[PDB]
């Protein structure tokens, strides 16, 4: 399955067993973790909550939660195709479609988004990023 | 019922049990929980009055809590129906009725009103939100 | 009786009664809550010296508490009816009358009054509420 | 005695029990409280070095300390007669009169106070009371 | 003998006695407290090294401290008559002269002396105090 | 094999053995580090979460982190080969290639690059080093 | 005389000259001769040396500057900079040894400014860097 | 002689002949060589090699300065940095290291700043960043 949106707490559960994080999986259903508490997933959440103690750890799981962000299929909930958008600049950005899309933007808003917007509420925490989101939003 | 507004704690408790939660049932119904209370949650009351310790277990309850906020029926408070005129912006703003509404804003109003106003009054956390609602607020 | 500034303690152990307060009867005895300490009465105090633990608790106290502010008898104690000035611009408004009373204002002197005196030094925590009553103030 | 300036700890002994404060007689005793010390107390003081805890407690004694200052006998050290100017702008500005004039002010000095003075030195907390002297000393 | 800052241990403990201040006779002595150093005596001198630790009982001290500064003989370091300018001013001010020749100020220098210097390195707490001697020093 | 980026645990394994950190294996085992996160490493993680407690010893490790950086094989990730651009500039700045290649930078976006964005995000902790590079990014 | 060139054995001396023996052991384990004892902060009394009491910690400084006002600093003072701030005021010489140390002289005087002064000079009276700045405008 | 070119033994031997042998165990079991002697910082001394007292770590650097201002750079100064300080003032030489380190020369100093002498060449005293600013400007 592809739709990370949609998942429920079985889809989640198979994720962690193919990356090899079957440690944390009882820990993610005590939670009921799904698709969508997934890619909002926050290290301060994982490390509380989920008990992932090591922030090396936390590292390698945000390196395949990306992985899984950039390949996903938002069309359940970007009507704006906002994925293509992100893509069409650069493929890793593609992972910021469920944060910018979980806070109501899509392609008719982006020239009104500030770069804080884009820091406190959709997640876009490398400013490299935020800079060249920001500039394509301009250029339109 | 529909009136989350003129809730008691009866229709608190049957919404906690249909939305998975009868776990914290008691806990709702000592604190006696009705839905104007319900509909003025904070993360802190939760984790420290409500016992719900876990960040993920507060980020669904706050997932529940803001469908039933907004799809609520507001005629009973809110007479200028501001819940259409966020509506009619974006359906998810129609969460922040009874926010506004508790703080005694309506339409005549809202052109007066200010972000900080909005955030520290009435309870729009999102960055981006606040923004569109100040922004349709001033067209008027 | 309705003159809740010159209540004793009897009316107020009889207010606690009937808004369901009979568990907090004995704190507010030790402590000797009169009318003047009730409508003064700050949550710090509710949760230090009352034992008011919850925070829940304590914001239905203070919806009772609102309740009785507005709806009561300031005829001993606000000479320059200020009470129905607030009341005639908002109902939520009279509850404010025994805070800015207490400091020595009256309708002769609103015009005078900044912002930061009404949070600091009567009480109105709401920012609307202090937007509001101070644009009133200047159309007079 | 009415002349509390000029209290040896044998009248503020008296004056406790005449207020219903004989749970802090010995307090009072072993700090060697005096009249001057009585006028200037602050309410660390209070909560800290005389032992009452409870806030609801010390606003119930700065209610009675306030009384005490409003109609006190300043003619051993009020030189201008600066109760009476501040009695005849307020009643209620009559409690400051030992504040002001243990910092040497005067009729002749107050032109020249500034509203932080009031606050850091002469104890005037409420700023509504701050600003209606400052306006009052200027329009002399 | 009233020449203050030329005071040994004798005449400090000696003046601790009439003031009712036996109980702090020893901690005075094992600390060698002489005139210089009484002059220069700080809240965190009393409370911590002293064993003072009632701020009501500091607050009596420096009250006696006070009038001793008053009345004190500052011929053998004050060479400016620095003691009479402050006392023409007003007599309380004489209290600030050990701390102003402390620091090398005299009546040649006060012209140039700024509200942060007396008060970090005079001592001078009192803002209207410091208001005062300043507007006198600008008008030599 | 000198290609860092694509390094498994292996391969880090036999690094720590070829500089002394045989010490330190079983830590850099149990936290599954390869390549990415070694070439990542900060600090924090080292004194955390592989228990290299001394800061003298976390000093050695950068030293030899440094020159593995400073002559690693960036082919199978620098597209742009920006290794040989800043090794043109300065021999040690090539050790900045992966940071500056993890956050999806090349020749073509050095231009855009601020120096806030060379300390946050690409972990360019020296000042002077930050000034050159964008000096020499401006004159292109 | 010449308090930078002392020994180890001199500040003992010193120390009970001033009536501070209880604490000459103290300063010989830490080992104080002259340069350390010119540079003597508080913290270095309180926590290095055991001087808990901060009123003893200002008798010692009392007892400091006394002795940095009638030192010989001719073996590091080039410029002669202990006169210059002597003829400004008589208890300015105790800074002579921390503008020294950090390579100040009179040529380089005008140059200061007064966060220097604080941070590494060590005049922290506000009072003084005032006036020690106002006299070296001047010239 | 040449401090950057030292190792363990060169650095055990030089403990010794300042007095600080209590300290060679310490300095052998974190195993500090020449490049980190001259990188020495005040929180590494207390932490992570024992020296507990602030006046015994103050002697230590007095030691590492005579040693940083005397060293032979040759094999790491290619644009002889170290002789510009040390001809501008004797005391500035022992900054030579902290700003070889960070790639700078003689062609560089007149685009460093004040800030980048304190954060990344360890120039801690103010007065000397003032001196070598204004010397850099006048190339």
């Amino acid at each position: 399955s592809n739709a990370v949106p949609s998942w429920k707490e079985a889809e989640v559960q198979t994720w962690l067993q193919q990356i090899g994080f079957s440690k944390y999986c009882e820990s993610f259903r005590e939670q009921q973790v799904d698709g969508d508490l997934l890619l909002r997933m926050t290290e301060e959440e994982l490390q509380t909550d989920l008990g992932m103690k090591s922030g090396i750890t936390r590292k390698r799981f945000f390196r395949e939660l990306t992985e899984l962000k950039t390949f996903a299929n938002y069309s359940t909930c970007d009507r704006s195709n906002l994925a293509d958008w992100l893509g069409s600049l650069d493929p890793r950005f593609r992972q910021y479609t469920y944060g910018m899309v979980s806070c109501g933007l899509d392609r008719s808003l982006l020239h009104r988004v500030s770069e804080q917007q884009m820091l406190e509420d959709c997640g876009i925490h490398l400013g490299v990023h935020r800079a060249r989101i920001l500039t394509a939003a301009r250029e339109m």
